[PDB]
């Protein structure tokens, strides 16, 4: 159970994102990406939690800002494929 | 590094997202998520490749279509914190 952060600013790098996130639990792992569907520069990023209750106070809390940019955090859950 | 594939079906499944770009060489991991920006349904995926060779064939295709969507596969490279 991850959350999707889309719209980040391209300062953003993994350690900001994981600092801003921190403040909410303990972070397992947090990866930022240049968003590849824009020439815009801007990046996309997933935070995972050790804690489910992580995800609740970041979804109560009505506004998010990181590095001049509004953010909208959402729940992502990823679905592996098998090997062939 | 990674292709992003956005504007999924909402039917493609992680197989078949796998089947489609296995043609293309072997993949190392393959994955489906709903796409939470929309209120409607549609999917993004994640394909890493065994070979970097193989995202070269991807992007070199002209027209990708899968489960009737045309999709455009882009190369991305996460980093992660330390």
């Amino acid at each position: 159970m991850k959350m999707f952060i889309g719209g980040l600013s391209w300062q953003t790098s993994p350690d900001s994102l994981r600092d801003y996130f921190s403040k909410f639990g303990e972070i397992r792992e947090c990866m930022v990406m240049r968003d590849p569907t824009t020439k815009r520069s801007r990046g996309f990023g997933f935070v995972t939690f050790a804690d489910p209750a992580s995800v609740d106070k970041v979804l109560g809390q009505p506004h998010h800002e990181l590095d001049s940019k509004t953010i909208d955090p959402k729940v992502a859950f990823p679905r592996r494929a098998q090997p062939k």
